[PDB]
RNA sequence: AUACUUACCUGGCAGGGGAGAUACCAUGAUCACGAAGGUGGUUUUCCCAGGGCGAGGCUUAUCCAUUGCACUCCGGAUGUGC
């Protein structure tokens, strides 16, 4: 609930393949700022979710405000901040610990 | 029903993966101990020559469950072609 470099998105349509989903998320989510990476998995735990890593928390915060509920494959998007910094975020800060 | 002699009617010969290495078996080699080799085995590397085991892996739908906070690929089963 506390702002983060990374936003967490869930309630995504599970039929879309990883490369398809990464592509359209980059397209959809680039409108708000420079994106370093979009990580998707289709595993049981990780299917239906994506992490968009922004350079600035403010793009993440603004992205959260705008896309909350956004229609995506017949489903409103749910967005949160990542609970923890992403390794590429944490190494840039030098906060990273295994 | 069996064997013997004759006439008539039918019909193509050689064979059983192949090339190397075998110290060991067989051939118990016709000259005062002996062969080599070869032939027929057993052992041993390959052009893989066809098969049997389908573990593992690749492509895509059906069914079931998941609202999941990851950054070392990977939820379970059936079907199509490898």
């Amino acid at each position: 609930t506390r702002p983060n470099h990374t936003i967490y998105i869930n309630n995504l349509n599970e039929k879309i393949k990883k490369d398809e989903l990464k592509k359209s998320l980059y397209a959809i989510f680039s409108q708000f700022g420079q994106i370093l990476d979009i990580l998707v998995s289709r595993s049981l735990k990780m299917r239906g979710q994506a992490f968009v890593i922004f350079k600035e928390v403010s793009s993440a915060t603004n992205a959260l405000r705008s896309m909350q509920g956004f229609p995506f494959y017949d489903k409103p998007m749910r967005i949160q901040y990542a609970k923890t910094d992403s390794d590429i975020i944490a190494k840039m800060k030098g906060t990273f610990v295994e």
